């Protein structure tokens, strides 16, 4: 079975919880995972532990709590107390689990289930032609010996504007922000990077960036994260907004791809 969990954000006792729940089975079934597995619960460095020792079995997007991290370790960005990151920055596996974090992929795409992932979602100025290859320039520069420099250069709200003749570092910052920071959209579709509250609440003329009709949704399931006060709600069909808001007290939500089917697993906190 393939099972689609959103931001895990360190609460480990209850993402093992739904996991066993479902009983989850490496080997028989697939974890797809929206990312920003880390910071602000208190079991970041046992997240990470687990999902990396699944392999195969995990299918993972970054986030943009997962390249903080990143920043973080890199000594690029400083470290916030809230975030509780120190016993996963601190352990003697932490390199091992930093590097292999910094590897995974930005975008998963399953033909078979005609079925998308990133943490945001996909812009709408985006095909999936473009998401690929956005996709593969970022983790590349993640994945090189030099991503701290990418990471540095990451930061920064501008442009908010897709064009295939963006260059350097604009085009990597645009980048990153329409995979792991996308909210709201411009009606033309572009990024705003500032509104943060419901769909409900936004002012005009801000609409969420999966009510802009893009290729790839036309085409195309997708399922995604990061937006914790959509609540999961409001979505059009065939869009999947799994980010619950675990980490601060609401729930971590599970869907089952094969039914549709769904399982909460309530905040401990
Ligand atoms: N109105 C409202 N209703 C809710 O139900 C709710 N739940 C959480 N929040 C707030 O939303 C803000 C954004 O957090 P988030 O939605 O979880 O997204 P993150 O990727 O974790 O950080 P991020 O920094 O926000 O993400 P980017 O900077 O990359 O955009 C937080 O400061 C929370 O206090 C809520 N607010
Ligand atoms: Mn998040
Ligand atoms: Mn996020």
């Amino acid at each position: 079975a393939t099972y689609l969990i959103g931001d895990v954000h360190g609460c480990y006792d209850e993402l093992i919880a739904l996991l066993h729940k479902v009983e989850f089975t490496p080997g028989k079934d697939t974890l797809w995972l929206t990312g920003d597995l880390v910071a602000r619960g208190p079991g970041s460095l046992d997240v990470l532990r687990y999902v990396k020792s699944l392999g195969d079995s995990v299918r993972l997007v970054l986030g943009n709590h997962d390249l903080h991290l990143l920043a973080v370790f890199a000594g690029i960005s400083r470290n916030k107390p809230k975030d509780r990151l120190t016993p996963l920055l601190e352990a003697p596996d932490a390199d091992e689990l930093l590097n292999w974090l910094r590897r995974q992929p930005l975008l998963q795409i399953d033909e078979e289930k005609k079925l998308v992932m990133a943490h945001a979602g996909i812009t709408p100025q985006w095909d999936l032609q473009t998401a690929k290859e956005c996709a593969r320039d970022v983790e590349a520069v993640l994945s090189s010996d030099s991503y701290p420099f990418f990471l540095d250069a990451m930061y920064g709200d501008m442009p908010n504007n897709w064009s295939p003749e963006l260059r350097g570092l604009g085009r990597l910052r645009f980048i990153t922000n329409a995979f792991t920071r996308m909210r709201f959209c411009f009606p033309n579709g572009q990024l705003d990077m500032y509104s943060k509250e419901s769909p409900e609440e936004a002012p005009a003329p801000l609409k969420p960036w999966f009510a802009i009709p893009g290729p790839v949704a036309e085409e195309y399931s997708i399922a995604f994260g990061h937006w914790a006060s959509l609540e999961g709600k409001g979505t059009p069909e065939g869009i999947y907004a799994l980010d619950t808001g675990c980490c601060w007290g609401g729930t971590l939500t599970c869907l089952r791809w094969e039914d549709k089917q769904y399982f909460v697993q309530p905040s401990n906190r």
